[PDB]
């Protein structure tokens, strides 16, 4: 049980009475008045009490990725890597080390939707028996700007205008393409959130990068340069734009809920960790600077070398006081990491450690459960807003010959102390300015972009055209052209006509054709398809019901899980018609009879809107996912135009049916059914 | 102008150069680096100050209503209602007031949709030259529940469930028909949040409502009972469910958008205030008590009578710093 | 161990390494920095964790009474009460429970002297296994207002000046007095606070009151009214005003550090908890309003039953935690206990809740190790700032068929919920007045003087001369004798006179003759004079050492702490001269043979401050203490010329002057050497 330290925080209210703040049991349903139709009575202690922490429930959200959601886990390391690092979680084969990870978007707030089209952050914090040790992350190898001090920048130009606040968790507006173009460093993290990364299926379908090179140190000082990576074990899995806008509407919590239900069923989702690691005299050795947080490093030059494994498999018990109040931070490092020059790092160190004091209003903010470390606190801080501890020690200062000198200095050689790397030097001016070593915006980008199937390719295109055609004004627009034809001239030709300007003139300063491995999601099956979710379209007349009920049941025997839709809440039905929507499952299905709803009398009820069973079957079509019908319910698919020719389509028999929609499932997404540009 | 007041604290900076808070030109683009390729310094005052502020931008959401938006506007006063109430704002024919108001959802947090099915917040600020004069009402006349100390067991329940904080802004949970069904006061707000009150078009095409009885007094000390009416000069609309979810989706900022295109098009909304007025000795005596919020007072009892027109026509500056 | 729920926060750090506040050994005495003689590097997250925590140690202080200390003890009952309350913590003979006292004075800031004039606070919290019950009460048994509106215009008068800040702890300035004047309610604490309850010896030698009319409730509901008394075990004791002042520079902590070493000494003090009755159909029948908090009610009208008594015998670990964030409230109430419409008592239920979230920034400040109930917490509260708790009910509302109506509901029949008494009534017109039974704020003040001994009527006109003195408005202090004149035409004369200002004509509306007891603190001697210190003059030349040692065990034989001073750190000396007061101690003894630091060579030394031992030996002379001379040491007190036989004189050798000095310590100050108004005629 990875919450099993949190047991003795938990409190139960079974079978108790009701009590106030400070003890003593009351009664809280009526409000002490002065006489039968009198005024409340300010004397009544028993309201102000329980109103009092209701007034004061709110804390400020995160500044940036308000929305998102947790759960708890197990790391367990692969071997003893103390050869590479002194890290004390991976050094020891089979060693475990409980986790929290939370992933969440960026821009939106608190309740906005999870399938907003975003990058995605990914941060796990290890509670180490040598220090909590964060991996903040996101489901992006890079990020937009160059130099933590134009963070606000980019935040303020991609959150709503701020005269009117709108629009909420979105890009799609002036301000957002103004910074893209004219901060041109922003255009590869802005691909790769047009791409399938800005809208994913799930959680559990990311990957997780640390973007930033960082260092791991052995026990002597030798360094290596290092990159995390979380490989999903679900597979990358992305939706398509049009239906991530009616799911957003359908259902808010998309994301929050698939990953609540897969632990809740016991389908715990699971990443392995990997490295790539980098001598240090190779930081500028394969075309770009590897402290330049806009570059990743292609697999080809440093493959991925695992090192464990990480499953989530413990949801919350209260969300607020776990999920909400977990204070990630990139300064939480350990024996055995080290930071980088990164400037875009350097600053984030003391981003995070300062906004704790917003966000929880006190300096003891790491004394709260879900913040807490398991290895033990021993230092001179005292007093705060808020101090949960009470200090034995009255000399709370060193050195000191009255502690004994205890707590006790511990460095690289004594106590297992942290310890910068010892090679690292500074020379040169002091400056305020980039190396030109950060100088190419372009080339992967470009590189990004070859390194897609055609219709992924479409995808980022289209997400482009979506977005630049929402910006009003029109030099803005041509900035964007200007800057998107610096990295394809076919790119830039293809997002212009969307725009009504003209094809630019080829710049082919920055083309190339080289392509790299492990950045696309459509171009490989998915390798489980548990937990994934079928919807069965089915009716209360006639004998649909029983023939979706078997249909269920074998579609669960693959760990598939089975939504039977019907126009009410009969016997076998899981959801209603007028409650159902094609966002919520990945393949659709049509029991057979369910034809009658999709044409006459049987598509015209009260208990749904009209047109909503073909609407299901045409969403789920058009949105690339395997449909079916069994037996005479391919009227439904012939109802629209739908024929089983072609490919994510099966109809025939129910076991035909569900060896179909199975392997499709592994498809998951049919990219037949979107045209490309010329095709 | 009604935001000729905030004119004084209002800064701009067109053409000006980069300072920090407390003054003197800067450079904010670089942070300060120890070599061409080196670590941040801490002397850097400037990154700090500029990020420092960053951090700290947010403050906690309105532990209801947390989503909604505003403009201020103008009350018009239609006559001198001095024989009913002692109100300065109310005291003169064509006096005019400077207001602000907020529109808003109830359940749902900062970013949630407009379109969601819920309860609608009308909240209205007289600034007048007797004090600050709020009413703070609904789009529904009605309230869930008969007693203030029932409203942290109102919201907990319809607020998304604490185990995994789902739903966001709705009442379809099993949680919040837990509540109705077990508090049955709820009963009356619940029907008319299952209408066209809980999905309505904009908000300039909602009525507003104090919902509470209030008082009425004269210089005199004469009392009168009064409930406080907005009605709509722009009529009544509401969408239908299966629309407002796509549009949740499509366009979550459908509301806020709405109000500030019809403002900056030069086409501002209206309402007129209306009140009906309710003798002392008959508060019990139109078949319910008139203490209880979760009654209305039928107009065939009491017609409304109105007592002036409110226009909102100007958007806000900055939204945080007013809205 | 009343501490022993608090031992599971508490944290060792002895033989461990150092950390940063998330795990890691870490060193944190050298900042990370490019090149030996570089900048610091914002990379350094050892130097920003440890540095911000520092920066945010402080807490705003308590809007008033600031300054203050305190320690945890043990409340035992005397018997089953529940004839008179239904409450649990006095249900049973016997009965034990944990409590934790604050002392406290009023208007100072957190860094001022204990020993400023000024009412003291005297806050009892009980840690009943049915809530937190708090006694908020002070040490003075009136309050200066009748409606607790009037508290912020009361304190912005008597706390510094707004533009300056000008004077710190104390009522000697215009603003005080000219609210005083004009505010006759408020001459009751005055008298008080200008009698030896504005500067007690120590917070072990005060009586407590909960000051308001409070109701005890039984089971069935019935009700009577009742008014909290602490009797000190210890006996009441004060200073004189010359006294506290140098006090107040030598020592700031006296108060605090008096506590703390009587406790650590194994001499913890104790109160007996007492109450008054009153039949609820009595509530107006004893010259006053007992809803009125600027009335106490004599006992001869009702006697004080002692219920229990409680001890505190605990210190705290860590000030900060524990006395500094301990959060007291009036609303803190249990079962067996009710309000009364005390206007002044209605509206402290509302700020003390609300002070909090000034001081403490967050609803959960009752989550604090030093505010949690014993009891157990039960409700549907959730999330706030600094939550620390994980709540497992997921069904956060009542009511409700998810929770199967749980946590329930409790009330008077149910569930022993605590439950209003069930008699209480309101009738009338809703008003913003003030009974008229409130009106008279005179008569009380007057019973008060005449109950004062003759020397303890002059301290308390020298008092009010001291402080009138500094009012440089002139309309203020004549507005000031008036009100005076109406509670004693004998003492707006003896003031007048301090001022300059003419006898002002007799006003009778409000004199009387009558006296009550219980009020006065130099008419009784005191029942122990264990822990009471004692000054050894001694010096390092000749034998005097040796005999200052056998004089120091004899004398802590009986339980004093005994303090051997001298001119420098030799063997068996306590204190040097230079680092010696007479403030610090309450009685001087000169060593046989100290006599030559008190005139000629031994006098001038560059080891101590001209004079310093006559200066000690003519402080406490003059403040009335017991002082002493051994032997040949007489010579001492003729230096100065005292008398070896006056009282409170004791001269002779070494068995004779313990006998005397530890018989004096009973009368504690010797009252005949302090000249009453007329004395000095011809
Ligand atoms: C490679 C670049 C970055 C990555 C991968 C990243 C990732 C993340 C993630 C995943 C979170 C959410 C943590 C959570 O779930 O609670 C977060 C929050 C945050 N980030 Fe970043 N971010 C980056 C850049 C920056 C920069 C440059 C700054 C400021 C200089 C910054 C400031 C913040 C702040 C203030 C928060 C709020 C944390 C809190 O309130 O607990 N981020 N970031
Ligand atoms: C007739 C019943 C009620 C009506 C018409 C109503 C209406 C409103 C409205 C319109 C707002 C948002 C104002 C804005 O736009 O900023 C609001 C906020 C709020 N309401 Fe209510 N409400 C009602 C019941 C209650 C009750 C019974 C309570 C508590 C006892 C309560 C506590 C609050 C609080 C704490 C806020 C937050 C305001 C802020 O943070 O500034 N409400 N209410
Ligand atoms: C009989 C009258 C009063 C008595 C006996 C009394 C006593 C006390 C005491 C002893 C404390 C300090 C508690 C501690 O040691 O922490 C205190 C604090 C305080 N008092 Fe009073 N007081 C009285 C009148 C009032 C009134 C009328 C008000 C306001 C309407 C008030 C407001 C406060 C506040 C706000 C604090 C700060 C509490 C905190 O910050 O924790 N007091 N009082």
């Amino acid at each position: 049980d990875a919450r099993q330290r949190l047991k003795e925080v938990e409190v139960d209210d079974n079978g108790q009475f009701m009590t106030t703040d400070f003890g003593g049991n009351i009664e809280e349903q009526f409000s002490l008045k002065a006489g039968g139709r009198g005024s409340t009575l300010l004397e009544d202690f028993i309201f102000r009490q329980k109103l009092q922490h209701f007034d004061h429930e709110r804390i400020p959200e995160r500044v940036v990725h308000a929305r998102g959601a947790g759960a708890h886990g197990i790391f367990t390391s692969y071997g003893d890597w103390s050869n590479i690092t002194a890290a004390s979680f991976l050094g020891a084969k089979d060693k475990q080390t409980p986790v929290f990870v939370r992933f969440s978007t960026v821009a939106g707030s608190r309740g906005s939707a999870d399938t907003a089209r975003d990058v995605h952050g990914f941060a796990t914090r290890f509670y180490t028996d040598e220090g909590n040790f964060d991996i903040v992350g996101n489901n992006i190898p890079v990020f937009f700007i160059q130099d933590a001090i134009r963070f606000p920048d980019l935040i303020h130009s991609v959150k709503p205008s701020p005269d009117n606040e709108v629009p909420q968790a979105a890009t799609a507006h002036d301000s957002a393409w103004d910074f893209f173009s004219s901060q041109p460093s922003a255009l590869h993290t802005l691909f790769w959130a047009m791409s399938g990364n800005g809208i994913p299926r799930s959680y559990r379908h990311m990957d997780g990068f640390g973007i930033h090179t960082f260092r791991l140190v052995t026990e002597d000082g030798k360094s290596k340069l290092v990159k995390w990576h979380w490989k999903t074990k679900q597979g990358k899995a992305a939706l398509v734009w049009e239906e991530a806008q009616v799911l957003a509407g359908k259902n808010a919590d998309f994301h929050r809920q698939d990953l609540w239900d897969a632990i809740e069923s016991g389908n715990a989702p699971s990443w392995e960790l990997a490295v790539q690691l980098i001598d240090e005299d190779k930081a500028q050795a394969y075309g770009f600077d590897l402290l330049d947080p806009t570059k990743f490093l292609p697999e080809e030059f440093a493959p991925l070398q695992v090192l464990g494994e990480m499953t989530l498999n413990r949801n919350p018990m209260n969300y607020f006081a776990e999920t909400e109040q977990i204070s990630f931070q990139p300064g939480h490092i350990v024996r055995g990491v080290d930071f980088t020059e990164d400037p875009l790092l350097q600053g984030r160190l003391y981003s995070y450690l300062d906004t704790q004091l917003n966000r929880h209003r006190g300096p003891n903010f790491e004394q709260l459960p879900i913040n807490r470390p398991v290895s033990g606190v021993h230092n001179n801080h005292r007093d705060g807003q808020g101090q949960a501890w009470i200090h034995k020690n009255i000399h709370h200062y060193s050195p000191s010959y009255l502690n004994k000198g205890y707590p006790a200095q511990a460095n690289q050689t004594v106590g297992r102390g942290f310890f910068t790397t010892p090679g690292r030097t500074a020379s040169g001016v002091l400056n305020r300015e980039l190396s030109a070593t950060f100088d190419d915006h372009y080339t992967q980008p470009r590189l990004f972009f070859n390194s897609l199937t055609p219709v992924e390719q479409q995808f980022v295109i289209n997400a482009i055209r979506f977005e630049a055609s929402h910006v009003t004004n029109e030099q803005v627009k041509k900035n964007v052209l200007e800057q998107l034809n610096k990295i394809s001239n076919d790119v830039a030709k293809r997002v212009a006509v969307a725009l009504g300007l003209e094809a630019p003139q080829p710049d082919p300063t920055y083309y190339h054709n080289n392509v790299t491995r492990g950045v696309s999601i459509f171009n490989e099956s998915l390798p489980t398809i548990a937990t994934l979710r079928v919807g069965v379209l089915s009716t209360t007349k006639g004998g649909s019901l029983d023939k979706a009920k078997a249909l269920k049941e074998q579609l669960e025997k693959d760990g598939l899980k089975v939504t039977v839709i019907a126009e009410y809440l009969a016997s076998g039905v899981d959801q209603t018609y007028s409650a159902a929507d094609a966002t919520a499952f990945d393949a659709v299905v049509v029991a057979e009879g369910a034809e009658r709803v999709f044409s006459g009398k049987g598509a015209m009820s009260p208990l749904f809107p009209a047109g909503r069973p073909s609407q299901i079957l045409t969403d789920g079509y058009r949105w690339g996912k395997p449909v079916a019908a069994v037996g005479s319910a391919k009227k439904a698919l012939q109802s629209i135009g739908v024929e089983e020719k072609e490919a994510g389509v099966y109809a025939g028999a129910q076991d035909e049916v569900i060896k179909g929609v199975e392997e499709g499932l592994k498809v998951f997404k049919f990219l037949e059914r979107f045209a490309v540009d010329g095709d």
